[PDB]
């Protein structure tokens, strides 16, 4: 049947995202984004205070490493060899994961700077009906959430917003062209992170 108007849905998702404290996130990098050596990540994030835990697949020196990670008390830790925790210092010197849910600079700021929104279709994301929406995100909003994009123009993007219910952002993708793109799927909004 007919699609809703994207614009009110984006506005509603913006407000919902600003109110978020925590979520489960799955992040995938498709192709190659210069200065991003991550391939995948899956984890749980809470904010105020910031903590995160999960697993990451990343490339270091031409090799893919699977690692568990914890961010706790500003500090990033990861197991670059199995069951061995290394301390990598302040998480903020690499990337503070709270930035993803910062209401001024994170996903909500992406949504508020998502231009030309148009509903394209319906898709299931994690068992929920969502509206797939195309648009373009400002360079400045992209660079603030994902510095390695190094955008000097608007970035084509797709968002998937819950059709009913709370209208959360279920998924977002930023396309750097060719077959190079970053996507995040969010779920379990307001989960207790558990702790670390
Ligand atoms: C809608 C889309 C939403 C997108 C939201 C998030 C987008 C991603 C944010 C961009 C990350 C920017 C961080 C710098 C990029 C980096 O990779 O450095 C490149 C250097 C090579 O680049 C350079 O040459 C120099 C950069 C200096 C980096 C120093 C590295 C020190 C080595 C030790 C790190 C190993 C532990 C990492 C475990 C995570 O080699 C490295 O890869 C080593 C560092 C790996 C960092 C992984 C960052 C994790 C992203 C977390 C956000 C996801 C949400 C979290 C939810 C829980």
């Amino acid at each position: 049947g007919p699609l809703p108007d994207a614009k009110p849905l984006v506005e509603e998702a913006t407000a919902q995202t600003k109110a978020l404290k925590s979520a489960h996130m799955v992040l995938t990098v498709n192709g190659k984004i210069p200065g991003l050596s991550l391939k995948t990540l899956s984890g749980d994030l809470t904010t105020n205070p910031t903590a995160a835990t999960g697993n990451v697949k990343l490339t270091l020196g031409g090799s893919d490493i699977d690692a568990d990670f914890v961010v706790f008390d500003g500090i990033l830790y990861a197991t670059l060899t199995p069951n061995q925790w290394s301390d990598f210092g302040p998480a903020a010197d690499i990337y503070d994961p709270a930035q993803v849910l910062n209401p001024d600079t994170g996903l909500a700021n992406v949504l508020a700077n998502f231009a030309d929104a148009k509903a394209e279709g319906r898709d299931t994301i994690n068992g929920q009906n969502t509206i797939r929406i195309s648009g373009k995100v400002s360079a400045q909003a992209v660079n603030q959430i994902a510095p390695p994009f190094n955008a000097t123009q608007p970035v084509p993007a797709t968002v998937w917003i819950q059709e009913t219910g709370d209208h959360q952002l279920a998924q977002a993708q930023l396309d750097r062209g060719s077959g190079n793109s970053v996507q995040m799927t969010l779920s379990k909004w307001g989960e207790k992170v558990q702790v670390t």
